[PDB]
């Protein structure tokens, strides 16, 4: 029996393989000490025997919520990830694993490494409308990347798509794959549409050095950088304070910020109708979006999700708010569970990479829903 | 220099070879020679050289509108299929070949093989949620294949999907594949969700006779399958005659006959609103419908199309109508054009498979949008 | 219940349908009504019921020990190809089938359709040294395609290959596929190293007309190609009339004729010793040839196959004796089997296309292994 | 003007990007100081124009002689990997660059990341005829895991094949991907007539840890493995430490150790003709096999390689020599070029995966071909 987690977002700390029946670990803070959830590790042992694996410490978690109805995502061959019988007492995340091959990988959502977004990030290059461009170095060093899609043509709209934030929410990055692998594809006629009418700037991973060191919710010093909208710096949250530098030199009129969300079981958009600048105006592209999303996507509803701000009353230091209060353009969190869509569940896999991809590319159709109502 | 036609779906009549810079060529009309406009054959010559092929009675074609500003498509591969200067001036379409290879196929629209529907319909069995029915005959004695999708749940909803009525229409094939890789992808939502409510019965190939003898827009007797539906008969029409009482077994609840339009540069519906039976329900659903389509692909329109029936006046002889009238449903008749969008013009290829493809999987999300207001 | 062979290269007769434990059926027999062996037919019935399926005239087949171990290949997706519980008692081939999908495609071998032959001459015309070229008609008017891989070096050797002369051997094109795929791949070595000192002028199908037809052996008017290769005419045999002239333009240093045997489960090369030029020189390629061959693959063996020829005692209007004898230069039939490797028995599939690929991969090597030695 | 190596398997210390046309940077040594000539990074400039990167240290390299002829590989996409124009004067290495793209990853050889390790180790596991197997932990604990090819029956022959003991000798895992695939394809019949008689005993990477951290020849504290096997430890060389071992339990019949060559444009084996235990029948086996192989690959060559070993001079630290000696067993170092193989030069990418990938093809050939010789 082997337990192990150096490797590119790994986070698991064995506390005992004394017992199949009772193996005990734990999840590792994040730096700074005040959040954690995601896990990600590797387990070998005998094949055709059950073992339980308990995460001591997931009562210790950030979002209790999400350990409700949850099952811990695992694969054979890191290429399809399914979901494993688990449960939470006492404090504890057990996970069985009838190991069926010798070796599995067991993670809070499929992984999404740094060797995979460059690979991303320099792919894209080939097309003839993408140019990534360097923002700057992340604390660790590691790349800021932007990719701009469309010919830099000064009267179209401008459309910033951020992923990732939060590093654990790697369903984050699934999806900017899935939405750039369709906006690549000129065939496809909403892409062509769009293109003739903006220019977008994407960035598929806000948050390299948590990504790597595998954290739940913040950089490599422990700043939540969905807090450095408003007051970022190159010291504590380089990774915004260069997105918002490029924002005004780009003009913002669509914002898309894209999550993952722990506790509940569904999608949902979250917008800032708190911010002291929304109008008639930005509440109506907010009904088209959120009509051509729901359209869009059968996965997509607006039952659940979080509570709105009232009039005023909204956190500026958050991408989405301070975006929209900023440039007063139509703006939205996208929130994607850790579990599954409740409506349309999947007990295979519950939600994944797949869906997530399918996500990006309903996303590009409500965006072209409103491409002609929003700007000036 | 050599030219051919003997080949599943092929079209040509060599009348000379003489001249490099007049290659003649006429198309061979349908049985009972009252149609004809599909061509497609194969042509080598040396490389390097610009050939001019004409074929000489593109005038006494059945759609002559379908010629102006119309390019031919061609291949080196048979894989990608692009456009070439084409012309058409004195009654004779003009095709300059600027050959790049020996060999090259030439065609009215990418053809699709009666190999390429039996590895189709073949393929789909796998899904566990197909399976495919044999109807019957066709006059030549090919296979009618019905692709039944979903649980056959009596409490489910109805679809209907024909396409290929008319055999020159290849087009429409070529989006019933793409809506079924679409449709037979459990990860897509709106697969899921349709098939929740909803079995799907298809025919991808409503005239395999007409097809594999490469007519525009007969079978193999010269019927136009699309004037069959009311009195349909196994001498003349078995492949409306089987459809029609399938129906009569199943119900329709939504009905989508798949067609390609030669003149006109548009994607368009056009609906049954000159049915004795319409009513304000079915105006609705229409309305809706089109709705969601415009929403769900950049390259439907609606300004361009066919003239309204008045109301009554409705040709109940056509599968459109006869469905609608007879089952009381949304029905529409989809017309995909044979030269391209003008919308979102590509001069490359034109209208491709790649673009059908895409128009199937947004006629899924136009489905789901009415799926809980269809039937009963 | 329903049987069908109407498309390229269908073949059977349907006796009777009545009774499901006894499906009975007949194979027919080649334009001209000497031979048959070759079936390929589509069976539809009810999902969880064996059938057993007799064809009646096996025993009037024209290679009986063809037929004993033999197990007949089917596929429900057109993809795979398996074999099915098969014997052969009181002249009746009896196939049992326990159908999981509604469709079965059961043929002698795996098919290879004229739409795949066109595929595949059309599509190696994208690679920079290869070059099709048009021989002419085939007697339904079909095309001969010489596929000429190299840069046209006419102080290099010639290399031909030709497969499927008799046109159920489908194993003979679907090695030719394989051995273009990897011919046409530079960064293989050997490739590389054989177009460095050869022209390949390769017809992947010998017989396109006996291919549609579904014959076992015969061209359109029921020749037997591999017999008119010292005397052929365009009436009668076209086919092998513009290889024999194309032969006489380019020289031959190098011939392999491409074959499957019905009888013998085991792969091996039938040379040309009997041939009044033989010589030393010539018994010395060929021990150079066979023994880089069973180097090169663990499916060639060389215990059984054909008797040799006596001295001088060949017949010259076998393809093989007869470029032998016109060329004097290594030349062999290489025959594959319909029923398995027996040295390599393989249950799931015997003898298939993908056994073929890897042995065209094979004939590469054992060809490099005597380039320098072939020639002048 | 960027640079950047914080990545796994990155390597380059910037000294200056003042000037395009002089940007200066160095190699950074290996763990201990004592080696290095494995560079990777990634550059980021303006499109359009030509730049200059000088390695000012080069002339401290390794393998001096590596940089005579030596053209430096890079890729815009992380997919195709080429050949930039280099060259080596005054203790520079000089690449230039003009840059198509925005990002250009600059290196070696093609880089082979512990994330694709993963990949491969994983996905292998899918396959009923492999096994992995967790040997330990690296310094740095990383996995050391051993693929197991067979079905165990320890009757059978035993194959070792290691590869990567340098880590920047990536080319050797690249070899072992392709060798892997090939022998798990069960069509191919070398593959099936292999594991008819032997278990394979394979690691894709000796050193996981220099691997990661960009060296060229040393683990994670300055060891060079293949200097270990003699007298390894857990506390300096773990990774030889766990294979010994494992070989002891094993046994030994033939061992292929995977290396590339910087100084020579050749592939070519290394033998241990030097150990005490040769014997004439080992030198037999040698001859045997290094037949087969020039047989079974173009790439392979005997003139030029390492001057042999006086008898009884062999190093025992080193692999081939301790296996050899240890188990009296056919016993190779292979060598490929980090250049190109001069006798069939491609300029656009010399040396690369794709034709390591067939080098490893041709191994299993080579094997085959003394399989029933070796072993007892
Ligand atoms: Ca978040
Ligand atoms: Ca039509
Ligand atoms: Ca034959
Ligand atoms: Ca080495």
């Amino acid at each position: 029996m082997r337990i192990s987690a150096n490797f590119d977002g790994g986070n698991i700390e064995t506390i005992s393989l004394a017992n199949p029946d009772d193996i005990q670990l734990a999840i590792r803070p994040d730096a700074g000490g005040e959040f954690y959830q995601w896990f990600n590790f590797r387990f070998e042992a005998t094949i055709g025997k059950t073992y339980t694996l308990n995460i001591l410490n997931a009562g210790g978690a950030s979002y209790l919520k999400g350990w409700e109805d949850y099952q811990a995502v695992a694969s054979y061959d890191r290429q399809t990830w399914f979901r494993l019988p688990t449960e939470y007492k006492d404090g504890k995340l057990s996970i069985s694993v009838e190991l069926d091959c010798e070796a599995i990988q067991i993670a809070y959502f499929t992984p999404y490494s740094y060797e995979r977004h460059l690979d991303l990030i320099s792919a894209v290059q080939l097309h003839p409308l993408v140019s990534t461009e360097h923002l700057g170095l992340t604390l660790d060093g590691r790349d800021m990347t932007l990719v701009k899609v469309g010919d830099d043509d000064p009267s179209k709209k401008s459309i910033w798509i951020t992923a990732r934030q939060h590093p654990g929410e790697t369903m984050a990055e699934w999806l900017v794959e899935g939405l750039l692998n369709q906006l690549l594809d000129n065939d496809c006629p909403t892409s062509k549409a769009l293109l003739d009418k903006a220019n977008f700037y994407i960035v598929p991973n806000m948050n390299p050095d948590g990504s790597v060191r595998g954290h739940l919710r913040t950089n490599a010093v422990g700043a939540n950088l969905n807090r450095e909208w408003q007051t970022p710096s190159l010291e504590r949250s380089p990774e915004v304070y260069y997105v918002v530098n490029k924002m005004h030199e780009t003009g913002v009129d669509l914002f898309y910020d894209v999550h993952g969300d722990e506790g509940l079981p569904y999608v949902f958009l979250a917008g800032c109708e708190g911010i002291p600048n929304y109008s008639d105006k930005l509440a109506s592209l907010q009904q088209d979006f959120v009509a051509a999303l729901s359209l869009a996507s059968a996965d997509f509803q607006t039952e659940f999700g979080y509570d709105k701000d009232e009039p005023g009353k909204a956190n500026l230091t958050v991408a989405c708010n301070w975006v929209a209060n900023t440039f007063k353009c139509l703006s939205n969190t996208l929130e994607m569970p850790f579990k599954d869509n409740a409506n349309l569940a999947d007990p295979f896999q519950g939600w994944s990479p797949e869906r997530s991809v399918y996500f990006g590319e309903a996303s590009l159709i409500a965006m072209r829903a409103v491409i002609d109502k929003i700007g000036q």
